[PDB]
């Protein structure tokens, strides 16, 4: 989830 958020951002 951390990196999902990074990509989303
Ligand atoms: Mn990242």
């Amino acid at each position: 989830l951390a990196e999902a958020l990074h990509s989303a951002l």
